[PDB]
């Protein structure tokens, strides 16, 4: 197909990662506000967190589908050996990062499930410590995905 489909896919992937970043920052803010302060207030922050997780998992499945589409079109386009190898290296790194994000979201879901089973400051602290590190790793993954998508637009000459 054309290079315009390549651009449209890369742009939709960019919009997804930007929405994912917004959602992660909202969840970080609500978790910080709770800890900087109540039992029903925790039920509240946990419910809003679980909603961010749902949206984030939907956006990931959408991004993985668009990546498969990008890989297929790049395969169909008769690129030079050098450009193909460059594009393929980047696509493999992106597949690794999307896999890392899925595993991180699984850990976050398990952690939320475990905390819902408890009444306690020490427990809430240990839990906030794990959540901070996961959110920080998530931010790192999103930033690298954003950079790699820009590299692709650049290697293709679409930026
Ligand atoms: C530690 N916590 C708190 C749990 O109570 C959370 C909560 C929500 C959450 C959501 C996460 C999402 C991503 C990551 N990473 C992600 C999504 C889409 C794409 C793409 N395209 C790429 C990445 S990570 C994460 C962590």
């Amino acid at each position: 197909m054309d290079e315009e489909r390549l651009k449209e896919i890369l742009e939709e992937l960019e919009r997804i990662i930007e929405e994912v970043k917004r959602l992660l920052e909202k969840d970080e803010r609500l978790l910080r506000e709770f800890y900087r302060r109540d039992k029903e207030e925790f039920r509240r922050v946990i419910k809003l967190d679980e909603e961010v997780m749902k949206r984030s998992e939907e956006l990931l499945k959408r991004a993985e589908e668009l990546l498969r589409e990008l890989e297929e079109l790049i395969r169909r386009i008769p690129f030079s050996e050098e450009i193909r190898r460059e594009l393929e290296e980047i696509l493999r790194r992106l597949k690794e990062l999307y896999e890392e994000a899925k595993r991180l979201m699984e850990k976050a879901k398990e952690l939320t499930k475990r905390i819902k089973k408890i009444d306690d400051e020490k427990t809430l602290r240990e839990w906030y410590e794990i959540v901070r590190e996961l959110l920080e790793r998530a931010k790192e993954i999103i930033e690298e995905i954003e950079r790699l998508l820009r590299r692709l637009l650049e290697i293709l000459g679409l930026e």
